[PDB]
């Protein structure tokens, strides 16, 4: 089977129903959010099969309370058998956006702080181009982002070439994946990595498992890549041909049609 | 709720198994793309409600027979009544790439004949930069695909300012959804219609209650969206913010969690 990479986003949290950007906060899940990340894993794994265990081999997550209660959750109609034979990796390039001045903050909001700091005269403020005050840059979190990606699109060619299906997981949060899956498939431009910031390992994850990339480029995007995903929503990204060169969006999401 | 375009591709046809290229070519659905097609729509209306029919207001369709012949069958568990209420438009717009002089061949196959006429000697060939020799342009396909999008955004528009839940469902193939998909939420370039072909009304469906969106531009790829989309694939095109000038691409595609 071609390998996948299956994207899902925290469930809802007092924030993420409100509106309110949510980045280093450590929220919980809202007691709907269980409820729904817990039907999540039901309807994927139970009463659908989008998703077989024994093809899984990793999951990655935000290291982020609201994604690992929905790994634990999602993960739950699961046997013990087949979690042994899943490893799951804590990865801080999947945090979400670091939104520093804006934490907490809704959209209108934050248009009026920075109206108000005399910015956005010429045109609206647009986080994919312009980044948060005091937080992260879009060419900061599209490099931290394209290195997890090389890591993933590794272990896949590795795992393809050793014969077997390679679905992996990716538990993080709504801008961070919605950035993720427009530069899986192309989006953004291309920078080289020529700074110190854009060349040096800084130790996201430790795990002996997942050969770290050094990259020699990484992509970032300038502008809204104009995709929705809602809280626990999943997002499929595979490639075409068999070939993990061809790095492709799935369609369909984690849809599948019912074998016969 | 934000209204939605719910696109469909054909289901399996002894040409989509085998990878040759369907076009004009009237194919039916093989026996499996029948039984697939069934199961589909009883998984995105019945084990699932991942469509709800009260909300289903038009259903457009190429059309080719294995697209109607797909319409006919995803909407089997129906009752008499919901599809009363439910508007089917067969649109010329929606057709497949003419594919011309590549007609029922594989990739390899076209590869090899191009080189043999003495094309693709700098690059390779990309249909979504070239078209093909005999049949379709780029343009031509992205012209055609505008004109149905903005028929099916102005339709949403009316629907959302008379209060009411619009999911519009598209049937049509591999290809032109996949084009239909990337130019929705605004890949590719904008093109001003000025050359006689770009501004004219073609007559491409008769349905007097969809009106025709006359087009000052419209949009085209100029490379591969780098989508993946399998027959009888199902996608979801929607909106930001509840603003239909804000189009977006669903990263679940269908899939919706459980309700509570
Ligand atoms: O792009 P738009 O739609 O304007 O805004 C949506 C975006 O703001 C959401 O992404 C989040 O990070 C969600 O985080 P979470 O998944 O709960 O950790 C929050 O800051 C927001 O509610
Ligand atoms: O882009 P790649 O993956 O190289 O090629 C896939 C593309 O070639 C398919 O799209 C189709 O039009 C399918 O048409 P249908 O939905 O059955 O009417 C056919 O020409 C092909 O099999
Ligand atoms: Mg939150
Ligand atoms: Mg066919
Ligand atoms: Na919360
Ligand atoms: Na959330
Ligand atoms: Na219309």
């Amino acid at each position: 089977l071609t390998p996948r990479c299956i994207i899902v986003r925290a469930g809802q949290t007092e924030w993420s129903k409100s509106g309110q950007y949510t980045g280093l906060t450590d929220l919980p899940l809202t007691p709907y959010g269980e409820g729904q990340m817990l039907r999540t894993g039901e309807s994927v794994f139970r009463n659908n099969q989008f998703l077989n265990p024994d093809n899984i081999t990793y999951i990655f997550t935000s290291p982020r309370l609201r994604a690992r209660q929905t790994v634990d959750l999602v993960l739950k109609p699961l046997s013990d058998e087949q979690r042994a034979k899943i490893r799951v990796v804590v990865d801080d390039d999947l945090r979400e956006w670091e939104y520093g001045d804006y934490e907490g903050m809704l959209t209108r909001e934050i248009i009026e702080l920075r109206k108000s700091r005399g910015l956005d005269k010429e045109r609206p403020w647009n986080i994919w181009r312009d980044g948060c005050e005091n937080g992260e840059t879009t060419q900061q979190i599209g490099l931290r982002l394209s290195r997890a990606i090389a890591r993933i699109q590794n272990l896949h060619r590795k795992h393809q070439s050793e014969g077997r299906a390679s679905d992996i997981m990716v538990f993080a949060h709504g801008h961070a994946l919605r950035y993720f899956a427009a530069i899986w498939f192309g989006l953004g431009v291309q920078k080289k990595c020529e700074t110190i910031e854009e060349i040096q390992n800084v130790k996201s994850y430790d795990d002996d498992t997942v050969p770290y990339v050094k990259l020699e480029s990484y992509r970032h995007l300038v502008d809204n890549p104009c995709f929705l995903l809602d809280a626990g929503g999943i997002g499929v990204l595979s490639y075409a041909h068999h070939n993990i060169d061809e790095p492709a969006l799935e369609l369909a999401g984690p849809f599948v049609s019912p074998p016969e």
